[PDB]
């Protein structure tokens, strides 16, 4: 019937149409000839003339005034005029605090790869647009961590540092997350710690950090204020909450000495709002257990502990058909959940998370006529079809405000 | 441009140039990606261009391009289309086309096997009764007492202004699904509609959870006819678990032969509306989807209860634990019965080898990531970490509407 993508849920047999994708102003990587939906970072996902800026600005101001039900109002028209003026005189413009708050939330709401978006309306937005030094960025980040960690009762938050400005250096956090374990390349070619972090680890060393030699050394932050060499800051150990991993029934699991940090705080993404670019805007939520238990601990190119655990479980690792990988992976995920619960640190299992995302989809269908969703990222890395999202068709597209990938500062 | 394609586990990069040979649009646009949708939303110069392209593919394959034979064959095809509006394939072209369609199937993880396919030419078939005879022989050959062999049987092509040959069943072997007026379904809920069609065509139904359906076979412009399969033709595996003795008590079983029968085979513009094909199962199809899907047999909770798992909460991972034991039981039972099956680790490992073979051979491989990655233990398999490019090449297997 309708001229919009028809979306089907194969478990429930129910049908929706996505009308929200018509609001997309930015092209993704796919064409009628070939789909590139499985690519992590296609060129059409990597990242001004006042005409371009103003149209993006006017679109955002329209979104804002819609969200507060004042579209067409005199205040709506005046805000528009005021933005056009700023841009005419300065080349850029500035967001009111309530527009920044709305924009940050909408960027999270818009993120197709995030399964946690049921929470989108509950985001504490810290305005750090007054920050003027790397030391001050550090102070702001520490406050973020303390507020967000909240002794294990985690709270979603974002801290927004000053926007990109014409002919001035960017504010940048070099680290990809506020909390990351070191990866030390060994003289034999292997890696001690997290192989994901070899590059940032070496950068920290080049910039003066004295490296340790454990599997779980917390990295210092490399913080860059405009037109300045990045500076090195060590997080006070007591600010970094970690959870030692144990298993509810396998007593030997604790002896493995595994652990993970409580706070997933992503720090290298660009926050874009109405054409304005916030190159430093770290945000944090809480973990879904599979991120830790499946990806971080079991990816072959990460900690890669699957075989070690399988051996402790006395499984047959010389043959695929024993499903030793599947058995070990399940017990590792269970250990993560059990350990976080025991430590009273917020965590969500992949079943609870995907059920809540289905509720989010229903909410958004009514509120906006759709929800951009990247199926490959939404479906968890273990037990895929055991979760409701597997059976849900999704439509993926780019809406703004958006969190976007940005090239590394070096 | 042509896409850069990365493997995140290995760091290796390829470029897919094969996608440039696609002459068929998928569902995505720059505005929105529809890569996770199961089904697509919806004359003479056209036919001739598809035909010439396929004939060119065929002679290129046998290292005889530009030969006198190649040039004459194109003339045959053109003469036929210009005079009759259609044309006909030689057996050897049909054999080549059936193999290429499998090779080109973006959703199939078993494509390492693509060059090994027994092709039965059933184009001399004029009746539903004859279709049945061919189908029985297909099943007999492919089953091979448990040493499964891939096969396809090709019934006559669609023709202008004449109804199609069709097999109404979605697979040659399916279990009945009986709708209870108390909402529920007994058997396989995926098969309620086909079960009801069989009944109204005069099938006397059973009332079990694993009653094998009769076939409904249709010759052009005729009501379909009902044919019960001889039970000795249908190999089934009773399911037991290597250590959990109670599992056998569940009374579960599955059939050996996965034989998809409702897809359309397109070769050189020609369409084969009945062309059932079969391989062997990957264990997750049975253990995970068929048995654990909420809208299928849905046995997770039953198994979880017997394992004495805490069902009160998701965070006990009862679902994950039960699914793993169910997949293991399928693997164990098929192995015990000497019936061919491949686990999802072995299968995805073979597919990565296939990807490498195809990169060298054709400069890429169309793959549908959402279907290639197995439905349990995704990131535990190498295909999870492999970027893939999805596109439609011809010869192709396609969906077609149900004949009712
Ligand atoms: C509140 C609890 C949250 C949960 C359970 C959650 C869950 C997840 C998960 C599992 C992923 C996939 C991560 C991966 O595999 O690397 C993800 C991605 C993402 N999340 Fe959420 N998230 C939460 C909060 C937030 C917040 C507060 C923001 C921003 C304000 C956010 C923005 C994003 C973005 C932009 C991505 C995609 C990142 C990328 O493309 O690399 N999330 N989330
Ligand atoms: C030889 C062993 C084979 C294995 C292990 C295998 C494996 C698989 C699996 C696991 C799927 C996903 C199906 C689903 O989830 O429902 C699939 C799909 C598919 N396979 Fe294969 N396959 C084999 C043989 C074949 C053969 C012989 C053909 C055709 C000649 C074929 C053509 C296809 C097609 C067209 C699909 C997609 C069907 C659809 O979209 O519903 N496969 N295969
Ligand atoms: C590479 N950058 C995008 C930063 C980075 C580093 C390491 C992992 C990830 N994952 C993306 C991501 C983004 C936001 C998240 C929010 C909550 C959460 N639990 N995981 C989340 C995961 C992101
Ligand atoms: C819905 N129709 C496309 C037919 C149908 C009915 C029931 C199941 C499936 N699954 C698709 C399918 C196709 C080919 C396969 C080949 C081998 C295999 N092991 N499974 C395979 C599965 C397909
Ligand atoms: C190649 C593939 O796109 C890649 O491995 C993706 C798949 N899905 C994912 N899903 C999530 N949530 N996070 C990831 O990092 C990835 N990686
Ligand atoms: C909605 C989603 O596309 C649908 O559930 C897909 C996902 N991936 C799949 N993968 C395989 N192998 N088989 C399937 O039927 C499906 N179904
Ligand atoms: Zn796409």
């Amino acid at each position: 019937g309708p001229k919009f993508p028809r979306v089907k849920n194969w478990e429930l047999g129910s049908i929706t149409y996505d009308t929200l994708c018509a609001q997309s102003q930015q092209d993704g990587p796919c064409t009628p000839r070939r789909c590139l939906g499985s690519l992590v970072l296609p060129r059409k996902l990597q990242t001004p003339p006042a005409e371009q800026l103003l149209s993006q600005a006017r679109d955002f101001i329209n979104q804002y005034y819609s969200s507060i039900k004042r579209s067409g109002s005199q205040a709506h028209e005046e805000r528009l005029q005021e933005v056009e003026a700023e841009v005419a005189s300065t080349g850029t413009y500035h967001l009111r605090e309530s527009e920044l708050v709305f924009g940050a939330k909408q960027a999270w709401r818009n993120a197709p790869r995030c399964v946690g978006r049921i929470q989108w309306g509950k985001l504490q937005v810290f305005d750090a647009r007054d920050c003027s030094s790397a030391q001050e960025m550090f102070t702001y980040i520490c406050n973020h961590i303390k507020y967000a960690t909240n002794r294990g009762n985690l709270r979603s938050a974002i801290t927004v540092f000053p926007q990109r400005a014409p002919g001035r250096g960017d504010f940048r956090i070099w680290n990809s997350q506020l909390v990351r374990y070191a990866g030390y390349r060994q003289q034999d070619g292997s890696v001690r710690g997290d192989p994901a972090n070899v590059e940032i680890t070496e950068l920290c060393i080049q910039h003066g950090w004295t490296p340790g030699n454990g599997r779980f050394d917390v990295l210092p932050l490399l913080l860059q204020a405009p037109d300045e060499a990045p500076e090195l800051f060590v997080l006070p150990p007591e600010l970094v909450l970690e959870v030692p991993l144990e298993h509810p029934t396998l007593e030997w699991f604790a002896a493995l000495g595994l652990r993970w940090y409580a706070l997933p705080a992503v720090s290298n993404m660009l926050l874009e709002i109405g054409g304005l670019e916030f190159s430093a805007a770290p945000f944090s939520g809480w973990y879904m257990s599979t991120e830790i238990g499946t990806r971080n601990l079991c990816d072959p190119h990460r900690y890669n502990i699957l075989e070690d655990v399988a051996v402790c479980m006395d499984l047959d690792t010389r043959t695929t058909s024993s499903l030793w990988k599947d058995k070990a992976a399940v017990e590792i995920n269970l250990a993560v959940l059990h350990s976080f619960q025991l430590a009273k640190v917020t965590i969500v299992d992949h079943h609870a998370a995907t059920v809540s995302f289905m509720k989010h989809l229903d909410n958004e269908q009514k509120a906006r006529g759709g929800c951009p969703a990247d199926w490959a990222w939404i479906v968890p890395p273990i037990s895929g079809s055991l979760t409701p999202v597997f059976h849900q068709e999704m439509v993926n597209y780019i809406l703004s405000p958006a969190f976007r990938y940005q090239p590394d500062p070096w």
